[PDB]
Order: structure tokens, then C-alpha cells, then sequence
């Protein structure tokens, strides 16, 4: 049977929620044995991703990701890293250790190609600094970058609210305002933590916003994506 | 740092919820790196636990648990199996592979010793058949066994409602009735799936019921229990 390996904990809250999603969106028909087999390394003690860029110690972090990928390659058929900013370590990893990997950037890029309207990239300043989406996406011109002012306002929301486990709906008003400002009905979860907002939005049947959320897509299309 | 290993998927829904609990009850103060490091093997394709007792094939199931314990012993400092009925395989496992293990039966037994009033054991017929709680607990006389009629009614709730992911509150009325019938204000989660009820109960501030729920206890007392 096919096994997804999640290198998570770079949002312990969101890693927990991601696994909930996997079974929410793949309910069994008769028996539980039908349902997805998953492995989760939820290690919060990964060095802070943006903070490791802001100080000198990017090597400490790349070493973390590399070691845990070697583990997961032995155990899982496909692999996902539970953090967009964490993808910056990938150019420094051996190509062989990334055969099973599923880039959250690539999953967003595909979704955005099909959606085909301008969309607001919500992400941590460290994701922005590394330009992971602008450098990684075929659809990079459809991405609307936040101004530096608003990148910090988003960094606030992620760390102060979402990662702490507070009600994702609490920032909904602030996001609707941003979507209005930059003049769009859609956003990209350029910070996996916005998986928590996407779920809260879908719960209340709020259809006005189109979320391009890689974790939601990986969950929903598990059966197709995992071989 | 200390690592909990969860052999889960014997309730994929509840395994997902258990990991959510771990971070709900251990929120970080300053930084995420503080938060618990956890590994989860959520493998629903474990043979049905009660069904493996009801047919001949208990060896197929014990082999499953044994293989995955060998894996987890190499990776985690403490280990938890996410299913009470699954604990029946333990007498057939080597003693060495169970040093790191934390019996859900033992955790319930301790909690019940401190609570010290009669308490209704809610569990699958397969747990009951194997007498895991009556044979495993120092406090076995404080346990109130369900009648065979009500064991099937509980088996219904677990498989039809809880494992499918339906609102645990939907069975609250049926449980209050059972608690009244057997004349007690408390229950034991003899089926890890009742972790889902305990959480839903705590959410609505329903204090009338005292839940002895091993997963909730392991979550809340993570820092103390994991070395
Ligand atoms: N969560 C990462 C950024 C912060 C982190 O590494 O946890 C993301 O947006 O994908
Ligand atoms: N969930 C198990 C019983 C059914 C199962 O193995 O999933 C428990 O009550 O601990």
C-alpha cells in the first residue's frame, strides 16, 4: 500500500490539522482499512525557518531537513514538507533524496494555472526574502506580492495567532481587507499555517474567497498523488 | 530531546485528533521549538482488531504490531499504541520491545485509583471479550461492566459514528442514558475513539461527566511522562 511521509512540526498546530484533513477528505466507505496510510515526523524543535535565514545558521537547518529526509525515504513512497519557507533548503540537498518529494510550491503553481486569475501571496517574510514562489512558479505573473509593510502584518498573524492555535476566523476581517486592497478574490497559502484559515473558511461556507491551499489539495487528491 | 512514538491508525480519525490534543494541551510560551516532538504511524490498514479476534487470524495482527514496534523502538524514546483492543497482542510480543511502551490500560487504572468512584467501561466487544481492563487493572472492582446488549450498542457507536468522523456530540444523549442506567457520573474510554467524545464534552464545558480518558491524560502530562 502507498505511504505518505510528512516532515512536519514546522507548525505543529498545522501538522496536526493537516493529518485531520487527510481523513476528513478521504472517508472510508465500508472499512477503515481503506483509509490513507501516513507517517508524520512532527518535530517543532526544527530551527525557526525565517530566523535561521535572519541569523547566519542556515547550515544547521539544511542539515536538519537532510537527516530527516534520509529517514523518510526509507519509510515512505511519497514525501511532503509541512512548511513553504522550509523548501528553501532543497537546492542544497542531493537530487536522489528528493525523488519522492512533492513541492508545495509546485502544487500551488498547478492550482493557480487552472484558476487563472490574479491571486495574493500570503507568506512569511522569510518565504518572500527567498522568493520561493516568484522563482518557482510558471504562473509567477499571476501572483500578487504583498508590500513589505503587509508582509510583516502577515508574519504577525502567522506567529501571533495561527501557530499559537487561536481561532483562524479571528484574522478573517484583516484578510478580507487585504484581498480588497490588492484587488482580488483569492489567496495562496504561502505559509502552510493558512491551511488553518482555509479549513475555517470552508466550515462556515464562505465562498467569496478562493483559497489556493497546497495541503488541502494534497489531502483531497491523496489517492491520485501517492504511488 | 524526548520523542513520543504513536503506533496509530487504529482509528485514523482519533489518531489525528490525538496529535491535535498534544499541542492543544502543550502550547508554547515564546517559541514553537519548545513544543513536543512526536512521530505518528497512522496505518489504517492494520487488520480490524475485534474482527481479527472473531475470525482465526490473530497471528496476522500480532505480526503487524510487532513489526511496527521494532521500527518505533529505534526512533522514539516512549511509545503509545492508539487502540485499547490492540493491547491484547502484547503478551505475544518480546518483553524487550515493550520497555518504551505506555499501556493505555495502566494509564486508565492510575486515573481511576485517584478518582475512586465506580465508573462505566465503554469499549468494543473485542476489548470486553479479551477482558483487558478487568484483567489489567488494580482498580478492577471500581469498573462497571456493560451488559452484552449495551456492549453491542457501544460497538455500534464506535464504528458507525465515531470512526466515521461524525459529530461525537450526536451520541451524548445515548451516553447520558447509559450513565444513568448503570448509575454513575463517569466513564472509561475503553475504546480510544471516546477521546473524540471527551474533547467534544470539554469544549462545551459539560462538567457533569468525569471522563477517564488515557489519550487526554498522555497529552496533558506529556512533559512528565516522556523521557
Ligand atoms: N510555515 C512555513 C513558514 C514558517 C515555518 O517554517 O513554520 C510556511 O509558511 O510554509
Ligand atoms: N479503537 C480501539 C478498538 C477498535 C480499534 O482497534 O480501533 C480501542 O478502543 O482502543
Amino acid at each position: 500500500l502507498p505511504i505518505l511521509g510528512v516532515l512536519g512540526g514546522m507548525g505543529p498546530v498545522v501538522t496536526a490539522e493537516f493529518l485531520k484533513s487527510i481523513y476528513e477528505y478521504n472517508p472510508f466507505i465500508d472499512k477503515e482499512q481503506e483509509s490513507p496510510n501516513v507517517i508524520v515526523f512532527s518535530f517543532p524543535s526544527a530551527p525557526d525557518r525565517t530566523g535561521s535565514i535572519d541569523s547566519g545558521k542556515e547550515r544547521e537547518f539544511i542539515d536538519f531537513i537532510q537527516v530527516n529526509l534520509e529517514h523518510l525515504n526509507k519509510l515512505a513512497d511519497c514525501i511532503v514538507i509541512g512548511s513553504c519557507t522550509a523548501h528553501y533548503a532543497l537546492p542544497q540537498i542531493p537530487e536522489n533524496l528528493k525523488d519522492k518529494l512533492i513541492s508545495l510550491i509546485k502544487i500551488a503553481d498547478q492550482e493557480l494555472q487552472e484558476y487563472n486569475e490574479p491571486t495574493l501571496l500570503l507568506a512569511s517574510t522569510g518565504t518572500y526574502q527567498k522568493k520561493l514562489f516568484q522563482e518557482g512558479c510558471t504562473t509567477a505573473d499571476l501572483i500578487i506580492s504583498l508590500s513589505e509593510s503587509d508582509q510583516k502584518l502577515i508574519h504577525e498573524m502567522i506567529y501571533k495567532v495561527l501557530k499559537r492555535g487561536h481561532d483562524p476566523l479571528s484574522i478573517l476581517r484583516d484578510i478580507e481587507a487585504l484581498l480588497e486592497k490588492y484587488n482580488t478574490r483569492s489567496y495562496i497559502s504561502g505559509s502552510t499555517e493558512f491551511h488553518l484559515l482555509t479549513k475555517s473558511l470552508k466550515l462556515k461556507g464562505i465562498d467569496s474567497i478562493k483559497a489556493i491551499d497546497p495541503l488541502s489539495t494534497i489531502a483531497q487528491n491523496f489517492s491520485q498523488l501517492i504511488i
